[PDB]
DNA sequence: ATAT
DNA sequence: ATAT
DNA sequence: ATAT
DNA sequence: ATAT
């Protein structure tokens, strides 16, 4: 199987694979049942910011998703990325549906690693998605150009979101995210995302992840894998 | 045959082909018949710099070329690469050798592109080349990992550049280069080189170059033609 | 006097100083008598976009100024700003009203200057404005914080823009702007704007200039000198 | 008296003043007694990198110190800088010299900050330090142009370094640290330095520091107080 | 930019 | 490096 | 770039 | 929202 890092912005709760008993957010390290959560509240039909981070000096992986007019939630768990992920990865946004359903649209993505050993640095900005966007690698049911967004998972013309749908962008270059040699290593993303539903339960969730670079959707892996995994595992 | 537009650091006159009587720096626009060219003062063994830049408003492709403690050369020429280039590419290090010979090592490169619509931008900076460097397609003699630099072309055990030796670089992903609705688009790329030939004559010289992303050097491209050219048309 | 580099967004002919008959935008070096114009349809009560670039290889000052869903207007003028500013300098926005006014209110400014020699590098960016902004400097009529907005000129408690008002904001670290040993001097700026007038005839417009580090607003300098020049000669 | 925030490097053990035995590192808030202290291999005559990282997600203050062939050294503290630093600071780099003596040359020094509220930014880099440096504010001995590094203390034609000196370089540009709506503030400062003594104990060390943005370097604050505490409390 |  |  |  |  693939090697999992994510935060999961997870709007329904999955009691039986032992997510909290409301929306969290989330570090999953290998498996969808997360490491630590924080309770989320998710405002249904508004744009929201998620901020990650880590460097190699702390060894913390952090996350802070908030909206314009409320408090923040906030998420970290300690862990040595260089034991869990391979030197080379790629970097992605994933988003899923089942029974519930969810815009999982995407208004812009930004990304920075680091390499201070003679700095080696990449950093992309999508504030605008295009019809034909070469540098990402869209899987499943994930569409750029509608508005200039990223819909990760299947959305319908007057903008009702479907069900079973599973979708994730990756960023099309392979990036550096750790080095023996470095004496620091840092990686930041930003995204703006729009989760919508008719439904008083949405579901499933929008995670930014890190992968094997031929990491691709596991089979099933709709509803509360978000994407990411073959298991609740 | 590819799309090229390249900036040479030309080490050897081809007056057969147009070439000036000295080694030059010249803007190549679908021709290794430079549009324009200035004289250039190649310091054998010495670390050079270059710098390019292009922008949508002025549509002027400018190169400067410089080693410490000298007077640097520098070559302009008015394009509208959105007439030439296709909407996206892939950048890269090109450099040959013929019957003369040079190390064609790169220290440095780096690059920024940005499209100003709501910016999207993308920038890396290389100062260490590794052994599997997985953000670079290396083409043809091209190796990455020695002495922590990129050898464009073939150089022997012992540390001799060989003859009829042709090699590039190109970064993985895609680059939106240009854009209908940008009202801004830009990029600059700097790279540090190291031109060394232990007999007098040294060729034949290296390139900065835009191509279609799916770029390949065209087969028996080595000496005057600089890995860019199927022939000096 | 001051010495002035600037590109005006000029909402007011002046045809008696040379002022084309239409509202402008243009190139002011060490005169308020633009040594380019290229006409420019100011949208009243809508956000636009100015981006100002040079670099010392091209030695052309550009702007761009947009509003979305609407052609650009755009100005260049061939100018060596060695032989013109001092090697120090301030970076400021300027505005003003006369018999005719309007808002000159800015909701976001962004400056990069590099010096290639090796780099040394300052950027800022400003996209919300406080009360009490420690790192600009405020000349004449030129507050902060209402609506975290720069309002370059007097502005009334009901929101009316007031006539005969000038206001400048400079950024409080002198800039390093041109250097004899540099191989690459460049510098960008980005500002938004929101220009409305209850009035027909909006006046006079918004500048961003460079000036010797001890600039101030000449006195008198409003209506058509814009907040920077002693007079229209 | 001034507000201080502090990353030390500190090469001479004042024991009474509750100095471990041995060079450190270590992170100084409000007081020249580190609440946090790492060994430290300081290699005389040879150049080294200071990192410094914090972000208000975390609030952990970190520093890494490495030289080319060695194991790096590192600190961190748990501290709120909100409840600290005013709003408002300068970020400087200070050094002293008392009975013992080195060269305390700073050959770069880089810094960023960002409020992610709608992002405000800004970042300075010196790899070339120049005569009449505008956008610094030396202090004490600190003198700029010599080789183009800034020599925080006193040193001789010869190279020769002075006991009894205390000298700071300020960026010339308040800085915003804090802010209450902010979700994210970041900060990073990066510095290069070469400590050289003739004698077997240089001293007495280096330090980045945070500021009240009127702060200047406290009487007789030679020695072991590094420019920056009035007493050794 | 529209009016005398 | 010198003082207890 | 220097030699025939 | 339905199953125990
Ligand atoms: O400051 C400039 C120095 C002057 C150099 C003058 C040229 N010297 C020279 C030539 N000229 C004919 C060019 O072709 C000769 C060989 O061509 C092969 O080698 C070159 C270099 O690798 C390459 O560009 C070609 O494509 C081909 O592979 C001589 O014959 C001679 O000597
Ligand atoms: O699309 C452009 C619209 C056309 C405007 C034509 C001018 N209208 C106009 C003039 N012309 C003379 C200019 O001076 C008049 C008053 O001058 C004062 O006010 C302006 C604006 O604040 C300022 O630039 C001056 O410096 C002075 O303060 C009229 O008299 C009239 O109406
Ligand atoms: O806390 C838990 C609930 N409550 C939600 C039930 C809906 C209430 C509002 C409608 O009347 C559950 N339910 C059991 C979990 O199984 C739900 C169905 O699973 C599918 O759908 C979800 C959402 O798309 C997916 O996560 C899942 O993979 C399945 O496809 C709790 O545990
Ligand atoms: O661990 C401690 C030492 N050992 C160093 C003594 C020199 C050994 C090599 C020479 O033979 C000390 N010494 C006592 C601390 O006082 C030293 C003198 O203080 C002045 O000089 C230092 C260095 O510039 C300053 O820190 C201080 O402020 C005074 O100006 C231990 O505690
Ligand atoms: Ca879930
Ligand atoms: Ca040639
Ligand atoms: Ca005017
Ligand atoms: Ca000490
Ligand atoms: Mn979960
Ligand atoms: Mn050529
Ligand atoms: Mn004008
Ligand atoms: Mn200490």
């Amino acid at each position: 199987a693939d090697t999992i890092v994510a935060v999961e912005l997870d709007t329904y709760p999955n009691t039986d694979i032992g997510d909290p008993s409301y929306p969290h957010i989330g570090i999953d390290i290998k498996s969808v049942r997360s490491k630590k959560t924080a309770k989320w509240n998710m405002q249904n039909g508004k744009v929201g910011t998620a901020h990650i981070i880590y460097n190699s000096v702390d060894k913390r992986l952090s996350a802070v998703v908030s909206y314009p007019n409320a408090d923040s939630a906030t998420v970290s768990y300690d862990v040595d990325l260089d034991n869990v992920l391979p030197e080379w990865v790629r970097v992605g946004l994933s988003a899923s549906t089942g029974l519930y359903k969810e815009t999982n649209t995407i208004l812009s993505w930004s990304f920075t690693s680091k390499l201070k050993s003679e700095t080696n640095a990449l950093h992309f900005m999508f504030n605008q998605f295009s019809k034909d966007q070469k540098d990402l690698i869209l899987q499943g049911d994930a569409t750029t150009g509608t508005d200039g967004n990223l819909e990760l998972t299947r959305v319908s013309s007057n903008g009702s979101p479907q069900g079973s749908s599973v979708g994730r962008a990756l960023f099309y270059a392979p990036v550096h995210i750790w080095e023996s040699s470095a004496v620091v290593a840092s990686f930041e993303a930003t995204f703006t995302f729009l989760i919508k539903s008719p439904d008083s339960h949405p579901a499933d969730g929008i995670a930014f992840f890190i992968s094997n670079i031929d990491s691709s959707i596991p089979s099933g892996s709709t509803g509360r894998l978000l994407g990411l995994f073959p298991d609740a595992n």
